[PDB]
């Protein structure tokens, strides 16, 4: 987590979006005169380095309304706590990541009690569809479990019109997939969200790590002029067929097992 969390200077994304993130820890700020959306944490150790990003935008941590989380676990919720004791954000996220960020990320599916982070107490549990209106802005909570029971994708409708996906990950590395004793619908969920996040209209593609939508190339571009380089509309299908032709590669090799 030492070369994914290293620091990034912040830069705007896109009118209102904000990336206050790590090199590959994504952390959105999405910005409105009626108060601020931070979109995941990184880790605990990022924390103080994504105050710094916001503050150095020009920005106070106080003015931040939502803390918003994809999925509990320690490199996306785990900046969460002390970014909630520094700006008094009420934090939104699925019931299931409510209860796994209440035990500090323990009692993971997958994980157990591997890696921890600072407990949270969700403010707002998120349902499927919910939405979130700020400023003119529009945040609504779309169910992508699989990866994790409350995995979670956000879609974003901004004030001049475009729509932002921030997606969750889709990815199952070492998951017993057939028959999970602790996730049991875990290939439905995966599947069906698969088909959820294809069927989106998308201007801005976003993911929680940056690997999964080029932030290092497409931030480079903006800097040296290209105003869209994060419009990028085929990206986040792209992103799913990839994962999808991943995970049923896995489940074809686990179903192969003798």
């Amino acid at each position: 987590f030492e070369a994914w969390a290293k620091p990034v200077q912040p830069f705007a994304i896109w009118p209102g979006v904000w990336y206050v993130g790590t090199e590959n820890l994504s952390s959105v700020l999405l910005t409105t005169p009626q108060g601020h959306i931070l979109i995941d944490a990184g880790l605990d150790a990022s924390a103080p380095q994504i105050r710094r990003n916001i503050e150095a935008l020009g920005f106070r941590m106080a003015d931040i309304r939502y803390i918003a989380n994809s999925h509990a676990r320690l490199d996306q919720a785990g900046g969460i706590a002390r970014l909630k004791a520094w700006s008094g954000a009420r934090v939104i996220a699925s019931h299931a990541n409510a209860e796994q960020m209440a035990r500090g990320g323990k009692e993971d599916f997958a994980l157990g009690d591997a890696l921890p982070f600072p407990p949270v107490t969700v403010d707002m549990e998120a349902q499927d569809g919910q939405q979130w209106h700020l400023g003119g802005v529009t945040l609504a909570a779309i169910f992508t479990p699989g990866h994790l029971p409350g995995a979670t994708s956000w879609k974003v409708t901004l004030a001049d019109g475009k729509t932002l996906i921030y997606a969750d990950s889709l990815a199952t590395p070492g998951y017993p997939l057939i028959n999970n004793r602790n996730y049991p619908t875990l290939v439905e969920d995966i599947r069906r969200s698969f088909a959820r996040l294809e069927a989106q209209q998308v201007d801005i593609f976003l993911a929680n790590k940056g690997e999964r939508f080029g932030l290092m190339d497409k931030m480079a571009r903006k800097a040296r002029g290209e105003n869209n380089a994060f419009i990028d509309k085929a990206g986040l299908a792209r992103y799913v067929a990839q994962s999808r032709a991943a995970f049923e590669k896995q489940l074809a090799a686990q179903r192969a097992q003798p």
